[PDB]
């Protein structure tokens, strides 16, 4: 039946992405209701990118340095506030297309949907990971900045990430949709290093549960394992160590194929050791950690959004 | 920078998915305009199924043996015909979000998003490939098939596919938007081998285009080659057939990058021969063979929808 990368519909999210331009910075803004929310370096020249003070160039700013466009429609702003990282512009308009939505602030290995925006006008949608070190492998250009990640449950769309800047590894960074960075960066043009990236442990025995789904059953073994012993080669990999929490949400694969957390985890120590044996699991020759164990149940149950 | 698996935003497509129910059967259905389009086989008992007379079977339906749901609101059927594998059933009222929209046999090699449904509702995005043996291999469940494969130019919606049916191999097949199935596949129970999957060699080599767009250049090496000693060593590693078009749609990106399309085939050549020696291109420990010229272009270029 197969196993892709397999994004949420987009439908819900392209409907609230604008063009916010101001001075010489175009990027994308999110219309909810009567807001843009973007990124608040949209108001930095190249110059004070290096040392923004937020608070005073904001003050230096007015509603007109703003043009926000929505479609062929110029949104007026009638008012502008700052939450952390993204600004937010009140506007004359509530968007009817405006969601049911929550703003989540996810953890790292948790995945979701990027719509990337170029002008306020969808290009792409793809899925990523929140990486363990708080930067995601996104596929973004200049000008993608103000695009936005999403989950979807039932009706609501959750945004949980906005996207701010590329590092010079090419991997980027943002905040969640109240404006705060996940990871130690700044929306300053300095010099800021990713933490070393790990592998997410509990995505990778998401994507084996995932296998056997699919029929894959090769990498089942006769060993089991306690969750310490699994936790310490896992280090010397640099995978992410499992936590309760971690086996606790894998139940419901466990109950679906039968097979116990403890028991695949012993199951991926030894690929961890061995290796592969130039073997596929779902036509990777690599462990895959960017689905979650909810992404596969999604994937593998058939769960639909309304 | 960064390249992902990315789809076209499924907005377009979202508002035209029906759930299409007749006698015990529910997939789903593509409505645009007064016109739903469905698999026929939804009109087919487990019985029917092995030795299906369609003309005989159609003549005994009536347009009320058919429910469809568009959302919470059901379309009345009046009426019904059936072009080639697809079922035509004539509705009471024009979907208001038909967008602009052509029906596009693609060719093998070219790649399309799929919006896998259930019941009428989407689940989620993806990128797919038209294979060589007129497959794809989609994440497809019980009651996907009727969902259907896009391309979106600037505002119009090509759908290419309808997914009709999974072989025992977990590969998928389907029909055009007339109702011609791609391949030797039919809509019946009854054996059909897939042809040998070979790799889209123009895609692999468009994707190394990507790998050196990104920085990774490791695999580049001192060797040419002439296309046909090229396509004889292609042959040993079951890879297409490189032909003179592929290598004339491969132009632009043998200038962005500056590496000629016959020196990048030399690269590839080797990596076949050789392999990859645990390192890993985009990410990939796999050649990856997903993605058009076009597709790379698109994705390192910028270009967005409308
Ligand atoms: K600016
Ligand atoms: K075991
Ligand atoms: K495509
Ligand atoms: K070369």
């Amino acid at each position: 039946s197969g196993f892709r990368k397999m994004a949420f519909p987009s439908g819900k999210v392209e409907g609230c992405m604008v063009q916010v331009t101001c001075g010489t910075t175009t990027l994308n803004g999110l219309w909810l209701d009567d807001v843009v929310y973007c990124p608040r370096h949209v108001i930095c020249t190249s110059e004070d990118m290096l040392n923004p003070n937020y608070e005073d160039l904001l003050i230096r700013k007015s509603n007109h340095n703003f043009l926000v466009q929505a479609g062929n429609v110029q949104l007026r702003v009638i008012g502008h506030s700052m939450q952390n990282c993204v600004l937010k512009l009140k506007v004359d308009t509530a968007n009817p297309k405006t969601p049911k939505y929550k703003f989540v602030r996810i953890q790292p290995g948790q995945t979701f949907s990027v719509l990337a925006c170029y002008n306020g006008s969808p290009s792409g949608v793809y899925q990523c990971a929140m990486r363990p070190n708080f930067t995601i492998k996104g596929s973004f250009l200049n000008g993608s900045c103000g695009s936005v990640g999403f989950n979807i449950d039932y009706d609501c769309v959750s945004f949980c990430y906005m996207h701010h800047m590329e590092l010079p590894t090419g991997v980027h960074a943002g905040t969640d949709l109240e404006g705060n960075f996940y990871g130690p960066f700044v929306d300053r043009q300095t010099a800021q290093a990713a933490g070393t990236d790990t592998t997410i442990t509990v995505n990778v025995l998401a994507w084996l549960y995932a296998a056997v789904i699919n029929g894959d059953r090769w990498f089942l073994n006769r060993f089991t394992t306690t969750l310490n012993d699994f936790n310490l080669v896992a280090m010397k990999y640099n995978y992410e160590p499992l936590t309760q929490d971690h086996v606790d949400i894998l139940g419901p694969l466990s109950a679906q194929t039968g097979i116990a957390v403890l028991d695949m985890c012993a199951s991926l120590k030894e690929l961890l050791q061995n290796g592969m044996n130039g073997r596929t699991i779902l036509g990777s020759a690599l462990l895959e950690d960017e689905f979650t164990p909810f992404d596969v149940v999604r994937q593998c149950s058939g769960v639909t959004f309304q």
